[PDB]
């Protein structure tokens, strides 16, 4: 896979920085974006745009005295699926639910 | 942490005074509130009333 475009620049690192403010609240942090090609046939450039939380608020990454530790993840996306005919159900209100 | 304002002036350390009337009743007692930023992500500017 690679990542970056051109002249750090091993293709597959990015290097960035990040700063918190006083408080622990953070100030900010870039790159706010990837660009994502797999290399294995898969659609070439997706455009991740990673998020760390808004300025100046507790929601995303915080420095803090206490020990570092990670929490939390999640993302948009799924796996292709194929429904399966033998389950079917309809139900009140004449909608007809299938069961991937 | 960090409590006190300005001038005094570490930032952690509170200088108030107390006086006890001549029975042992209390009197008075300076300051009566405290300002109190955590400074760890946590909101700021907490004031505390002892």
């Amino acid at each position: 896979a690679e990542i970056n475009t051109t002249g750090e620049g091993p293709t597959n690192i990015i290097v960035g920085t990040a700063r918190f403010n006083n408080d622990g609240s953070l100030a900010n942090y870039t790159p706010k974006t990837i660009n994502f090609s797999p290399n294995n046939g898969a659609a070439p450039n997706q455009q991740i745009k990673l998020s760390f939380g808004t300025s100046g608020s507790n929601d995303g990454l915080v420095s803090s005295n206490s020990a570092s530790t990670l929490t939390g993840q999640a993302t948009d996306g799924y796996t292709s699926g194929n429904l399966k005919p033998d389950a079917i159900r309809v139900d009140d209100k004449g909608n007809i639910l299938g069961e991937f």
